């Protein structure tokens, strides 16, 4: 069984992969583990391989691994990364350590794209695909709540896929920091959420594509909340009453702001605005931003309305926007077997 597999060093990590997977090259990593590009000799094409090291290590890694494994196996949409293969090189439950996820190989994450000037055609198309993916997750009862540029990937042909399935419905001993900058006020302030929680994150990413700077940076949620109100202004009263009384006291009592206008937030400097085409697309991009970056989710644009926005709808395909389509608590030994049984079936 192990002669189905070979071992290569990739940084500090050892990848033990099926012999079909040749010429591994690191392309990224995070808390879950290391990601490599490989040639798949059987499919005759490049793939991405993510190694999860002992995902049953702790509740958080285990919940995420199990959830991600179940969801990318059963979810099928051009804007959600497809799982091509799943394996472990260990032969039994007792020996089981590592899960390798094999995906279609994309070229880059959105962090690299944010560093570029994109025309309106590419920006609107990327945003359209993000919205089609979110739509599809929402239609399957998945509200991500954790979209960020590092887990959205793109090809050279401007095709986009979401890598991950977001938060569950979490103490960890790592160096690894959670990126919070794209999290909605509903998540920052823990105040219940609907589908358009994910619109906030799209607005943060779009904002960043235009500014080339994180909109709402902060050491913690305190700083991040300051950065939100400093720019969009203190929200309205009906917003507050939706908050836990402890959070409510906190928000109700911060130094007030009227905030900045969308023209000052995203000046004409930041958009292609030479041609009449680009002038009109700049005003439409700023409009859509003004509707996504809305603190109060009652007043924030929905996924469906965002897809109908003039900046986006030039791409709109019913095939892509319409297609039909866990949370428990175990010990590390139970998670190991649940994950093992999913990897084997
Ligand atoms: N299928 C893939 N194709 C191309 N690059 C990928 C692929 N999967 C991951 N990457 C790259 O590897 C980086 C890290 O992968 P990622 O899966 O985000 O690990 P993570 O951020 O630790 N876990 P998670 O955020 O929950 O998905 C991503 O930002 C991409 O740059
Ligand atoms: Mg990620």
């Amino acid at each position: 069984v192990d002669n189905q597999f070979y071992s290569v060093e990739v940084g500090d990590s050892t990848f033990t992969v099926l012999k079909r997977y040749q010429n591994l090259k690191p392309i990224g990593s995070g808390a879950q583990g290391i990601v490599c590009a490989a040639y798949d000799a059987v499919l005759d094409r490049n793939v991405a391989i993510k190694k999860l090291s002992r995902p049953f290590q702790n509740q958080t890694h285990a919940k995420r691994a199990y959830r991600e494994l179940v969801l990318m196996k059963c979810v099928n949409h051009k804007n959600i990364i497809s799982l091509l293969n799943v394996f472990t090189p260990q032969k039994t439950l007792e020996e089981f350590q590592d899960v390798y996820l094999v995906m279609e190989l994309m070229d880059a994450n959105l962090c690299q794209v944010i560093q570029m000037e994109l025309d309106h055609e590419r920006m609107s198309y990327l945003l359209y695909q993000m919205l089609c993916g979110i739509k599809h997750l929402h239609s399957a009862g998945i509200i991500h709540r954790d979209l960020k540029p590092s887990n959205i990937v793109v090809k050279s042909d401007c095709t986009l896929k979401i890598l991950d399935f977001g938060l569950a419905r979490s103490f960890m001993m790592t160096p690894y920091v959670v990126t919070r900058y794209y999290r909605a006020p509903e998540v920052i302030l823990g105040m219940g959420y609907k589908e358009n929680v994910d619109i906030w994150s799209v607005g943060c990413i779009m904002g960043e594509m235009v500014r080339h700077k994180i909109l709402f940076p902060g050491r913690d949620y305190i700083d991040q909340w300051n950065k939100v109100i400093e720019q969009l202004g203190t929200p309205c009263p009906e917003f507050m009453k939706k908050l836990q009384p402890t959070v409510r006291n906190y928000v109700e009592n911060r130094p007030k702001y009227a905030g900045l206008t969308f023209p000052k937030l995203f000046p004409d400097s930041l958009f292609p605005a030479d041609s009449e085409h680009n002038k009109l697309k700049a005003s439409q991009a700023r409009d859509l931003l003004s509707k996504m970056l809305v603190i109060d989710p009652a007043k924030r644009i929905s996924v469906d309305d965002a897809l109908q926005h003039p900046y986006i709808n030039v791409w709109y395909d019913p095939a892509e926007v319409e297609a039909p389509p866990d949370e428990r608590e175990h010990t590390i030994e139970e998670w190991k077997e649940l994950i093992y049984k999913e990897v084997m079936n």
